[PDB]
């Protein structure tokens, strides 16, 4: 993957400001700031990358920000951060990952929890919302996963 970053960074808090104003609220999850755990993926790049990470993030999954910017989030649900697309995983709710799979296939709010390992192998349930997000064109363009422990 050689996923490309946004000249200029991204419109984060635009992002949340737009969330937070959703006519559509399928989800409910109230107030929410940059203070949280937080990444913002590219839908339109291959295998949807993550663009930006929140340092809360980072911290609660213990993994850099170079280790983290570039890759697929579905990395975290393996104790060694190792998960080939399409496999069926050993650790992780098959039926589970097919929801959040399909969810966003279809711009479609979605909650689940799931487990995911920290980068010290450290096992958690990972309380996670994802929102797809309009940027200036107009259209679904990115994801915003907000992840809770
Ligand atoms: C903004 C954002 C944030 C995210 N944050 C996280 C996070 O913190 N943690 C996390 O773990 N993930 C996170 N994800 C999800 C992850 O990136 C993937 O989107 C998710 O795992 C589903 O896609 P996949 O490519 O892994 O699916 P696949 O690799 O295709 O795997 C699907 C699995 O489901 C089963 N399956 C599939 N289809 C069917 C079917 N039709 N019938 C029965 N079984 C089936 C299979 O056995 C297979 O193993 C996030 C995604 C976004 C967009």
């Amino acid at each position: 993957m050689h996923t490309l970053y946004a000249p200029g960074g991204y419109d984060i808090m635009g992002y949340l400001i737009q969330i937070m104003n959703r006519p559509n609220p399928q989800v409910e999850l109230g107030p929410v700031d940059t203070s949280c755990a937080l990444i913002l993926c590219d839908l339109k790049q291959k295998d949807t990358p993550i663009v930006y990470a929140s340092e809360a993030f980072l911290y609660m999954t213990g993994y850099s920000n170079a280790e983290v910017l570039g890759r697929n989030c579905r990395f975290l649900q393996s104790p060694d951060g190792m998960v080939k697309p399409k496999s069926t995983r050993k650790y992780v709710d098959s039926n589970t990952i097919n929801t959040m799979r399909k969810a966003i296939d279809r711009n479609a709010e979605v909650q689940v929890e799931v487990v995911n390992f920290k980068k010290n192998g450290q096992r958690f349930v990972n309380f996670l919302t994802m929102i797809p997000v309009r940027d200036e064109t107009g259209e679904y363009r990115y994801s915003m996963g907000f992840q809770c422990e």
